[PDB]
């Protein structure tokens, strides 16, 4: 069963593990949400969600994000992000 090319790569670590989950949104990436985020990888309870970004300021940063419906920061259709217990 193949997949369309709207992919979006997310890798993700985890509390839980030390090597990082790889999984696919079947979004662009404009148009990722943390909703969509929080669906793909399934895990299910409180958690925090920081994500690679690059701020103009700070640089490469892991910001954190909060509400299903904020926009989630890839780069070239890959998503880096990071889950902790809440």
């Amino acid at each position: 069963p193949h997949m369309s090319s709207t992919c979006t790569k997310v890798l993700y670590f985890t509390d839980r593990s030390l090597t990082p989950f790889m999984v696919n949104i079947p979004k662009r990436l404009e148009e990722v949400t943390l909703k969509d985020f929080k669906a793909a990888i399934d895990r299910e309870g409180n958690h925090r969600y920081h994500f690679k970004a690059m701020d103009p300021e700070f640089g490469t940063v892991k910001e954190e994000i909060f509400h299903d419906d904020d926009a989630i920061p890839g780069w070239e259709g890959k998503i880096v992000a990071w889950v902790e217990e809440d």
